[PDB]
């Protein structure tokens, strides 16, 4: 029941709904933009399923307007989106294009307008190709680029965005585009990891201060998908192990964002093939800010591998526990989120946080102009619950913006698998709000109170 | 008789009109990589992502011969060698693949092609050796057939303004290295290890060398035209009816790939058979295209592949594995030192394929000495070409058309993977100060090339 929900809520509570540049724009060729690593990798066979591209997308470049009509049909407060670097400056460094910033000064205008607050993401993962030359994220160059670039954005927009940050999921940009291998630019070697590690920690850092001189007023943060690590025993093991993964996956970014320095374990194993640290690196990767942005999905439950050889953290996956997946294979566990906040604000000193990122794939379409997703509706509930608890318990959460406004290009698994709150049919990019979507509409449309 | 040198002795074996040169490669020498209108070439990106290349080497600096090329033209000149063969970076002509054409790049080798006529040295153009634009790989690169029209454009782009001097041009430098090793085995750029993505490079490589074909002769019609190609010496660990089978599979995936299209205009049946379901789409006048005829093609040659039967269930086309050496004899990149497995080669390859002229266009040697007392003693390396000049001019003898030999490396240079670390020149870079000094192998090779053309 919605209303129940809302009544859970304070008067002032954000609601928003969230979209990335490259999953939604399509005209990748359009107004000057050039290749971004996304295009590269999606068009290599091997990486992307279908060999998927961002080609066309929701067409989003070309139906913006309607999109913005829409989130205010909704009555959905805040859209949180992010800018393409190749369409600002197309080859990384080099000349602005300024028929790129147009596009965002328009949107931003229309948000405006609308009364719909505006959140903005610098970096969602579309590097612009060219800059692969120097190493990409592997180049310290890299984050000098970076720097430029959200210079260059935010004395544009600055006197309208109402919140920006500067990376989404360092975790996705770092290991799993470096280590793994599963994101653009599709890279398996620690060493390459470590140093874009580094590099977008430090690109971070850069961006708080370009974005604080031309735009002094607007709150600035960082996103993140921290995970819920969970061990899969109580044995000292599993407890250990545990430790682990939370100090790579978690620690690599927020202790030096929050603390200033490295985990200590984590160094005194992967140290010697780090990036040089300059004297001035974790000051400037360490300055305070205004707010953070959570990304939740599922949790990352971990066991102690013992196998000899085996690089820190030196820990494999665990089984779920529930048994409810998600269409794309996640384990659906609400209550792991209640206890990554709690554990987050325990063990850092932590701004504001809003739920940047919540939502799950189902692959329903249409039936009698309708999408009968109940799965979702019901996935929002119960983590909305979770949100709830956590403001109850005294936790600064200021907001929450579900993931996907719409069914957009989901990286490695191309167009198969469906985020979002809006159904797109690509044949015809007709939208079609569904069930959850009608839901989420009916409890934010309440706020503000 | 009276003693006689060895080079004296072996210029005897060789008929007058033999054509004798050296030669290099743009990303490997040139260095300038940010200058006159060049953007990255797929190469930068591997040399700067950690992991790919020895110390991280990349081709920012080289052997400065961007800056230098005038002297490394005298250095040829003072040599006595006839001819030069070098590749033209795609990265300096057309910067982004396709799009603008560099006029400042074009330039360059404009006046590198007036320098060589203006010394008497002929000239040999490689169109590509593996340095694709990087703003390619953004449709695909090779597995992308667009890939190929960019080539075919970049071709004829370079072909109407150095057409009118060059002495002949191939379109490209080992299909081979940039099909399997870089699209399937993940050690050349860009790195892939995927057979649908390599299947598609290799046809679009073999698509886009017939588009340079015809684009070659239609602005420069004069131009002979080749193809410089690596085949492999396949050699059988045994004559067991297994490996006897493995080795012709071994050939049809390392060899026939690209001979059989471009010198029979069809792909081998077996490897079809294997792995024709996962090819690009082949349209109707793409074999028509690549096995246009060619006016001479190259060989470039180091050492023997040896193989047996891997029966290994499931093993992907050609399922082979490694068979031992016959020597112990191997150069400093570990490489078998076998000379006479060139001579089975050239034979298997002139009685299978129908095929022009033949340039040796890469032979040499890995071995990494430097100076001392003001000299380079390589002996192992002058062996190696003396050894194998030998079986040349035993092909020359056993009537096989060899027309010419082009000792590799002019001088020592980036090695792909290797960075600057392995050593293949037949003239010393001291990396510090950019001085070249003529190894012993060197003065060995201008000594027996000074005398021609008889
Ligand atoms: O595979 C990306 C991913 C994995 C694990 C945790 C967060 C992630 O990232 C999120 O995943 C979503 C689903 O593909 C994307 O739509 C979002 O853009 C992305 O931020
Ligand atoms: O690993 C490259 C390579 C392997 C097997 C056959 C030919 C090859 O490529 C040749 O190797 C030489 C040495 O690195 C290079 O200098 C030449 O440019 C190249 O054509």
């Amino acid at each position: 029941d919605h209303k129940a929900l809302a009544a859970r809520f304070p008067g002032d509570f954000l609601f928003g709904v969230a979209t990335a540049s490259f999953q939604i724009e399509g005209a990748t060729k359009v107004d000057g933009r050039k290749p971004s690593i996304w295009d590269a990798f999606c068009n290599m066979p091997g990486h992307v399923f279908g060999r998927h591209n961002g080609d066309v997308a929701c067409d989003h470049y070309n139906r913006w307007e309607d999109d913005l009509d829409l989130i205010k049909e909704m009555g959905v407060e805040a859209y949180r989106f992010s800018i393409a670097w190749p369409r600002i400056i197309p080859d990384g460094f080099g000349p602005i294009n300024e028929k790129g910033l147009d596009f965002y000064d328009r949107l931003v205008d229309g948000c405006k307008a609308r009364g719909i607050k505006t959140y903005a993401t610098l970096y969602h993962w579309d590097l612009p190709l060219t800059l692969m030359g120097d190493g990409g994220w592997a180049s310290r160059s890299t984050a000098h680029a970076f720097q430029r670039y959200a210079k260059t954005v935010m004395a544009r927009l600055g006197d309208r965005l109402d919140a920006v940050a500067t990376f989404n999921s360092p975790w996705c940009a770092v290991w799993l585009s470096h280590l793994y291998g599963i994101h653009a630019p599709g890279e398996r070697n620690m060493e390459a990891a470590l140093a874009a590690m580094h590099h977008i920690n430090l690109a971070h850092g850069f961006g708080v201060e370009a974005s604080r001189h031309v735009a002094p007023k607007v709150p600035v943060g960082l996103v993140l998908n921290a995970h819920s690590v969970i061990p899969a025993s109580n044995s000292d093991a599993d407890m250990k192990a545990a430790e682990r993964a939370f100090q790579f996956h978690n620690g690599a970014f927020f202790d030096p964002v929050f603390k200033g320095e490295y985990p200590a374990e984590m160094i005194e194993a992967l140290g010697s093939r780090m990036p040089v640290v300059e004297a001035e690196d974790l000051s400037i990767i360490s300055q305070k800010l205004d707010w953070w942005g959570l990304n939740y999905y599922t949790p990352m439950r971990v066991a102690d591998d013992a196998t000899e050889g085996a690089e820190f953290p030196a820990t494999k996956q665990a089984p779920a526990v529930s048994d409810v997946k998600t269409d794309i294979g996640w384990e659906v566990y609400a209550p792991a989120l209640h206890s990554l906040v709690e554990t987050l604000y325990e063990r850092y000193e932590l701004p504001d946080c809003y739920i940047t990122e919540n939502g799950a794939c189902y692959n329903m379409g249409v039936e009698n102009g309708e999408v009968d997703d109940q799965p979702r509706l019901d996935y929002y509930a119960e983590h909305l619950g979770i949100v709830a608890d956590l403001v109850k318990d005294g936790y600064p959460m200021r907001g929450y913006f579900a993931w996907s406004l719409m069914d957009n290009f989901e990286w490695a698994e191309g167009y198969r698998m469906r985020f979002g709150l809006v159904h797109v049919d690509y044949e015809t990019q007709v939208r079609t709000l569904k069930n959850s979507g009608k839901w989420y509409s009916a409890l934010a449309s309440g706020f503000p109170k």
